């Protein structure tokens, strides 16, 4: 006569859910074969005055029920400003940074601040080197990326971009091209720290929102120096090592840097109608620039299929398409060629765009979101990363975030985040008929959430090689 | 071929249930048709600096759906550091904050700070009126009761409490029993206001945590007049009308209320082994006092059945049992006289303790929560309310808190709140054959939660009559 | 055959003076043309339980004996305790209060509490705007200083501050130099309000008294945080407009504030052996900082002349005498250079201290108070404001306080205060010779006193412009 | 050139005068040979929290530029609801505190509150014993008068006075008679102690007003038993020794005492046409009683001529005008004899009341003050105390409360209160001609003033023989 939660449950397996809340301040795993939440943090009870927690990525650990290790990264400054919650806190804490969390198997806690051992402070993407052995955080206020050491939390490297737009006016300033510079960042504090916590560096007040490639070619988005912006996203790794890419929303291009000898390799260009690279020019040891004639659309994310032969872009706003490399050649990315672009009427007008994948650990199948402003349904598109199709596309709800994938392949769990402000829910799909298994509660705004993987090939469709 | 969770919310009705999350800093609404967090507000957005967001109740709305209006208070100062959450927090708010929330069909809308408005702030229970017309807030650190209007938040009448121990010391200030002062308590401030917000009129320095008793018996409790503490726990209602009963934790008694002619008219006696009645005595037209020759146990949770029959009062630690009173006689409480006490050989620890209730609608069975510390399993027993006997027993997980029943009366929901560190969810058990249905993720550390009433009539099962 | 005392103050003229009580909890208001007090009013009526009637600054009224508006500030907590008077409370208010009150022809009327409407207690020096349509407050125990809207007693701006000591040590964090911070201080809390109210923000728990740098230098000053004290006094303005100083008693320097612009534009050095200025530096937006190579004396009273041509701070007790900058160029104060230093022979001990003026209409004369502990007398000190030097000193009484002048330039209005235990009274002085004509009764520790301005020239030889 | 106010203070001589303030919470005493005031003192600042420092009187001292010491009572409850001033303390203390002071030559020192030591507390008349080895307390809410020893504070004898109405309705209970009944009080605590502090013993909530016979007999006073009241005043002392009187305001009459036997011998029947005396009968050692056939009209100021060959008791009201007993016969009041009545046509209204009188040392003249309701020009009458007729009557201002007298005779010192709300003043008028020489600034709502006496004889013309 009654049904048993536990039913439903029982099928997914063991595995455990990690989401940050954005606005709500916490950060929480459940275990998604009882419906507990194992455990929460709140990061205001460690006296953090604007703990906007962001993006995040878990270690693997061949048993997260008895212990697991992350790193989430929190926002600041006007971030706090940009939704539609009437926040009252007018000058809030400046935000960016880098915590490094350890569940014991009862609880969270909170082993330090990454950016405080560093010194550098970064508020967007975040992802696990595919050895496990460090990290990386992305920014695109300050325009820098770096992989940090996971035992030391210190930097192994740090890159810096910056923009020279042919035509210095906003509405121009990337639809008109011009030259992107790469630049290595080094240390200026003793003992090889950053003097780049909080707010120092930031170039603009908040990172740009969906289609804010718009509101900083208007002239809406105030900073320092918004004419000179790039909006670094993530820095993503092979996952056959050696590279990591770094992503950049304005220009519409990704940057391949070898991670052992820390230079810049190549520079792949976005948007549907220009070659599948742009030049790299060395300047001296420290600088590389590149020319990029026009933008002809903005991109935001960028990953690798889990055997690393295909990396893919996405075109958003402008255009809204996958764009596909064929990256087999491990050893030389200069020659990775553009070999498929995904194409869909389901990419009906401006919106929706597409910020987040995950694919099957056969990487035959990728579940990518479909992000609408309230109120248009947000869902899941389904492609066919064979013949590079959209398959299906469902409705879900308000504000669909990140996807992740149990590591059997059977069940993607999304999180959709109310805009900070209405209604939020993990989602669940099984991948076998692609079909919506329904919703779990869950009161936070998550940008992010990641099943904590259990082995190093695990992290090949976790937060590693895509966001 | 898979199960779907909206199979699980369907059978369980169209039911809004509200939680606050005590360490987490948030309050959160949920669909149970569906599984959506339908909003959730985090205080720290509206520059709130301790949101331990503590007890809460819902006002009925036609249709909770489109919009509903509730109440949820908070705690600060040195509540925050009697957790095993390892907080750094320099110079915490100081709580006791009584917010006024809306939800608008879509958000949660921040409405106001009613310890603003009228200038009593109050930390413990809250309660609706049973004419839905206002609301009655508790707190064991002031020692202060009260009813507040629902349209202006100012105060209707307010108590104060006070101890006079018979011997001047810590061990024995209870035992050796005292003199309770209740006192009208009346504004001093412009406009009818209060100057009692924050921690102004704290006798000691957090609230007592289960077991608590000893601890301030020993000294261990800062603050400056634990002598004189009661700890006043909430102020419930009769659902007939006419009366409110402040519980008094420390000297283990009820006083009852008149609440249009604003006097207390009786004090019921705790402990088994006591009268029904102590003596209450008037000293002028503002001053009661009543002389308790002995405190055998301290008691908590009190209130009554939904049709009024009934009233309960919770011994708890030094006994462990329900007592319980005929209130049948409506029209004069200092007849109502203890007529059933439910024992079990269970209860003769320390713990459980059992701090909170939920009747069904015909008031023939209450669900009751069974408190222990780490790390043995907590639970709900089942007690057959018409002989007054313990049906039955569950074991859950850690801490466990409030317990709603959907107005149907087909299903108990509760909180486990995971001692605001580790595992925490929301349980629904059937109470048909009283079977626990399973669990939901909710990463909050909840004291309490409601399911939005759509009548009067579903108040007598809601924060109004119990806690 | 009789003197009669209206022949005395037939001579004075109409005009209304006010002052508060400090410890009586009063404060009065008083008719010079008869004699009479026209009305006074009791902060205990009104349930303040530390009515410690502060600073007082009046808006001009065309006719002060039909009506006139005021502003009176309090100061509570350790406050109460560091007088001669053995007080007895145990439970002191916070004071901080900042009281709107308005003399309507026959009486007082309190209007509100602009700290509870704006969010910001503030207990130090109040002032009107030279366009009276506005009023500051400074806080030497928060550090804080604040433009009000005199309409709606919201901020229009508040300013922090705060010291970085050079030295970790209280006995050398100030001698031994340091950095100032200047930081916009924001609302965050609904309605664009402060959380500031009473105690909250304190970094020490009483306004240093007289000499009471080599108090906080000795650790004899309690409080979270001492080492960060700068003990900001007043924020004067420049009677020209456009230009707010705040003076900062313990590191010895006057900020210089654009008021429209809200930013800091200079930083005047007090010490005489020092630069005209110290370097400002902007750090972001809403942050400057400025480097104190060391602090050779403290510093306290600060004011313009009433043509703005010069702007003064006195050295206090390490140095005893009158700092003078020419701020003849309105344009910019960055340009204001030091044109003379007032000495003495008589300032070369530890006291007098010299921590209130008023200038006559045409600016060629100032009184200055010269206070010192009991016993010695304390007085006025006439000096000339053209060649400046010391022409006249006159011993009074016990306490010397504030001064104020009747406003065609005749009569020199002052306050005695008893140290609020011993004697007190009115002193009028002409100022064609500069003789006392005598005393009058007033049971009254005044730390103020005005006399209420008719116009907006007024109020540039009022509490406006010096205090 | 200028006009010196000390040529006005150089002809008063060297005079203390001293005054508390009533709504003020003060108490303040100023020297009338230089304008200072001499210390004052706020209760407030000793915990007071209902500081209506209400009557007060002063022991001679060979110099009280040295020392001298008084007593002040105070009022509390209701009393704070009865003037213009919008209070806000809706349960304020409870007053009838008797707080002895010295002036040490510096400062004032609060020695102790006397109704604590004593345990009985009055809240009307304070007047000193013509031997200064005591004084004597009277309260028109309880209905008591006691007198006090000096060194002890304990009281040497008490009486209790009741009312018992011919008709058991307020409106009558007075104009158609009754019996008053004079009652030993003992004291019934341990160490000959009262139980008598604060409100209890209290009939009426407040003390009556001026015309407040008309508002008790309306029912609009509150209280346990106003058909009880008396409405004693104050006790008054024969400046010969012997003798003290009780006046009683409602039934219209005075009962002499013997101090040193502790019985009355008296009673003397105040309004024009009754005859001088009514018979007193003894009922038992302790107990007396006294038929009024009817009250004709309510009484007030009482008091001797200061060689105490006259006695004066004044009809107010329903009659105003001065009785006046022959009390030549030292040895037997039952013989003292009615022998003129003051009165004027002016006295024909309701008002003006007269509550306060001084004579002139020689007995020849008589101040009296003519009180009336805000607007009326309230002022002083001079008596012919030869012929017992009306010299001249002088108009002043606002609310005119009581009169002392230089002991030279020369300068009759007064105080006008605002009604606790608007202009306050001390007045000095010549008696060789009967001029007012001006008004002094007193910002306090004084119902009492005195000039400190050096010696016994002093004391005949100060608060000891009359009010
Ligand atoms: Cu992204
Ligand atoms: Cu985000
Ligand atoms: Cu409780
Ligand atoms: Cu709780
Ligand atoms: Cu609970
Ligand atoms: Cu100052
Ligand atoms: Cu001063
Ligand atoms: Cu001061
Ligand atoms: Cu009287
Ligand atoms: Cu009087
Ligand atoms: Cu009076």
């Amino acid at each position: 006569k009654y049904v048993k939660v536990q039913d439903f449950y029982d099928q997914l397996g063991k595995y455990v859910l990690v989401a940050p809340g954005k606005f709500s301040g916490t950060v929480a795993a459940t275990d998604l074969s009882t419906g507990w939440t194992m455990a929460w943090l709140a990061a205001w009870n460690y006296g953090d005055t604007c703990p906007i927690m962001h993006h995040m990525a878990a270690f693997p650990s061949p048993d997260p029920y008895k212990e697991f290790e992350f790193v989430v990264n929190t926002q600041g400054g006007k971030n706090l400003f940009i939704y539609g919650v009437p926040v009252t806190v007018e000058d809030p804490g400046e935000g960016m940074k880098i915590y490094r969390i350890k569940y014991d198997g009862t609880r969270m806690n909170l082993q330090r601040d990454a950016a405080e051992v560093s010194g550098l402070g970064l508020g967007v993407h975040v992802t696990i080197t595919p050895e496990a052995d460090g990290y990386a955080v992305g920014d695109g206020q300050k325009d820098i990326c770096a992989e940090f050491d996971r035992e030391t939390d210190m930097v192994r490297y740090a890159w810096a971009f910056d923009w020279d737009p042919n035509v210095k006016d906003l509405k121009r300033a990337w639809l008109d091209g011009g030259t992107m510079t790469i630049k290595r960042l080094k240390p200026t504090l003793p003992g090889g720290r950053y003097d780049l916590q909080g707010s120092k560096g930031n170039k603009i007040d908040w990172e740009l929102v969906p289609g804010g490639e718009l509101a900083i070619e208007d002239g809406k988005v105030s900073g320092d120096r918004p004419l000179h912006s790039v909006a670094n996203d993530a820095l993503v790794f092979d996952p056959r090592g050696k590279w990591a890419v770094a992503s950049m929303r304005l220009p519409g291009v990704c940057v391949v840097f070898d991670r052992e000898n820390q230079v810049p390799v190549a520079v792949l260009a976005g948007p549907k109608g220009t070659p599948s690279q742009f030049q790299l020019v060395k300047v001296d040891d420290d600088t590389w620039t590149v020319d990029i004639p026009e933008v002809i659309s903005a991109g935001h994310q960028a990953g690798f299929s889990p055997d690393g032969q295909s990396f893919l872009f996405m075109n958003s706003l402008r255009q809204n398409n996958i764009m596909v490399w064929d990256s087999s050649n491990h050893d030389d990315p200069t020659t990775w060629e553009k070999k498929a672009v995904v194409e869909s009427p389901d990419w009906r007008g401006a919106y929706p765009n597409t910020f987040h994948m995950v694919f099957t650990p056969d990487a035959k199948k990728i579940y990518v979101t479909m992000w609408w402003p309230s109120p248009t349904p947000n869902g899941i598109a389904v492609i066919d990363a064979v013949n590079w199709e959209v398959l299906k596309e469902v409705d879900l709800g308000p504000d669909m975030h990140t996807l992740a994938i149990t590591y059997d392949g059977k069940f993607v769990v999304g999180t959709l985040s109310g805009y900070q402000n209405t209604a939020s829910a993990i989602v669940v799909m099984e991948t076998e008929t692609d079909e919506v298994l329904g919703f779990l509660p869950s009161p936070m705004g998550h940008h992010d959430n990641v099943i904590v993987p259990r082995t190093l090939e695990d992290l090949r469709i976790s937060r590693s090689t895509t966001t």
